[PDB]
């Protein structure tokens, strides 16, 4: 009866907007219910042959913009996370499924710049991104959000979201 495993950490952010940790085949049944349009990967490793034939079987649509992983207190990848925010803000990509390893570092900070465009303050921010991190809270990953320029993306429409 009870049979749907969304993946490690799945939450819903906004209207056509996900986020996990890396999915695989114990997921897909609860992913396919979601009717997904493309997944934002945000780590560099190549994607495996179970979620790759998921992905051909659904026609999802696979955006890999691969983050490498560092430990505190040694540098987020500015361009990367613009790159994904790019992706994520055109709503003929959702619904959209941003994925990392465990959903709490990259995806963490990819939502966390998504809110400051939708104008949360910082300190909401950064509570929604604590309660994912949880004991592995980086005060590095909010000093990225805290010092992110929201300019170039400020004019890009978000009809798309709950939020008007
Ligand atoms: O605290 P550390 O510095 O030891 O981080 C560990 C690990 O924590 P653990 O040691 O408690 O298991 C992290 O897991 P969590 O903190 O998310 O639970 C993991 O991040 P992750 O989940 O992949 O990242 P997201 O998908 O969230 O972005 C990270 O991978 P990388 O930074 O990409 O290299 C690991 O680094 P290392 O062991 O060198 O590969």
């Amino acid at each position: 009866e009870l049979h749907l495993i969304p993946p490690l950490n799945f939450s819903m952010v906004d209207n056509g907007i996900f986020r996990s940790g890396f999915p695989d085949s114990a997921n897909f049944s609860f992913l396919q219910t979601l009717g997904l349009r493309s997944i934002i990967y945000l780590c560099p490793e190549p994607y495996p042959e179970s979620n790759l034939q998921f992905l051909k079987s659904n026609g999802i649509r696979l955006f890999q913009f691969g983050i490498e992983g560092n430990k505190e207190p040694f540098n987020i990848p500015d361009h990367k996370i613009r790159m994904a925010l790019k992706v994520l803000l055109d709503e003929k990509n959702h619904p959209v499924l941003i994925h990392s390893k465990r959903g709490k570092h990259r995806t963490g900070c990819l939502v966390g710049c998504l809110r400051k465009l939708q104008k949360w303050c910082l300190t909401s921010i950064f509570d929604e991104y604590q309660r994912f991190a949880a004991a592995k809270a980086r005060v590095s990953d909010q000093r990225f959000m805290e010092i992110f320029d929201v300019s170039s993306f400020s004019h890009i429409p978000m009809s798309f979201s709950c939020s008007i």
